[PDB]
């Protein structure tokens, strides 16, 4: 059942000196999951950023919690939508090395520094393309308080975006976490071409007419006991996620323990990595060099028509590739339709 491992052997100093090519990400298509659950291969669902979000300081992020519609775990069925959109737009996978939700790339890049948060994904090579399938590890069921905390983030996204149907002084209500927009993005890390689905929070448009995505995050306001993890861990995760999909801006809402919005930051993805490198908190290049080793190892080791699990678990000294017992139907069906 153990197939191969990759040891976190190289020092960061090794990797920090290493230059890794990364193709500027390019959107090829997109899709929207609308209320009720229908997926449409267009941008209906893409929200516009509210530039004056900074004027909403004091907002109660609890507003509308009692009419919130919580998100459904769809699994590899959700991956079927991404794959469907790729087929529909005539994006050729013939020489694409990896196809995945962005979530799995976040995990691979993050493993250069992450030594506490385990993960697993499915690995399924078909017709020369490795499909990475998100796996959720077993977790205790969420309490209402946990749900309320997650809702504060959804509430912030609604506050930070334009809604033409929202009347003057109208509160946020009937937020539905099942409505989402996904960008299907092309890139290449080192020698390996990648197609990914990236869930995008909203967009804005430049003075010169260019559309770009903005990521919207919510987190607890900082204190002496939490600031280190924010600088070293949270901001690294935010940078990874935006960088790999070519997202240039991240707007962060800071909330208190009651759910009131107390502060906002409008960050530039490039600037986050710049500050971190100067402070020697972390280096983006280390993540890219590490990820390049991972993808090389996978493409070198993963067999055509096989099913594996790739995991990163305690003690976080190696990635482990294990033999798996099945393949998601979303993937099988996609391959048949090709």
């Amino acid at each position: 059942r153990f197939v191969s491992e990759l040891k976190l052997s190289k020092s960061k100093e090794t990797l920090a000196r290493k230059q890794t090519n990364f193709q500027e990400p390019c959107e090829l298509t997109c899709y929207s999951r609308v209320e009720g659950g229908e997926v449409i291969y267009d941008d209906q669902g893409l929200r516009l950023f509210k530039r004056h979000i900074g004027e909403e300081i004091g907002a109660d992020l609890n507003q509308g919690y009692d009419t919130f519609i919580e998100k459904k775990d769809l699994g590899s069925e959700g991956f079927g939508d991404l794959l469907g959109s790729i087929r529909a737009k005539n994006i050729s996978l013939d020489n694409i090395h990896f196809v995945t939700f962005r979530n799995n790339l976040n995990k691979i890049l993050g493993a250069a520094y992450n030594r506490h948060e385990p993960w697993e994904m499915g690995v399924h090579k078909r017709n020369g393309t490795i499909y990475l399938d998100v796996h959720k590890l077993p977790e205790r069921p969420q309490s209402d308080l946990d749900r309320r905390r997650c809702y504060w983030g959804y509430c912030f996204e609604s506050l930070a975006t334009e809604d033409p149907g929202r009347a003057y002084g109208e509160e946020i209500h009937h937020v539905d976490a099942n409505v989402e927009f996904c960008s299907v993005v092309r890139t290449k890390l080192g020698a390996h071409r990648v197609m990914m689905g990236a869930e995008m929070d909203c967009c804005d448009v430049s003075d010169k007419g260019k559309r770009f995505y903005v990521e919207l995050k919510t987190t607890r306001e900082l204190d002496d006991r939490t600031v280190d993890r924010f600088e070293r861990e949270k901001l690294l995760k935010f940078w990874i996620q935006s960088f790999v999909a070519g997202v240039p801006y991240i707007v962060v809402g800071f909330r208190d323990d009651g759910g009131r919005l107390v502060r906002t930051e409008r960050l530039t993805t490039r600037d986050i990595a710049h500050r971190a490198r100067l402070k020697n908190y972390w280096q983006g290049g280390v993540c890219l060099a590490f990820a390049d080793e991972v993808l090389c190892w996978l493409y070198g080791t993963v067999k055509e028509n096989e099913d594996y699990i790739l995991q990163f678990v305690h003690p976080f000294m190696r990635l482990e590739l294990l033999q798996a017992q099945s393949c998601p139907d979303a993937i099988t069906n996609h391959v048949h339709l090709l």
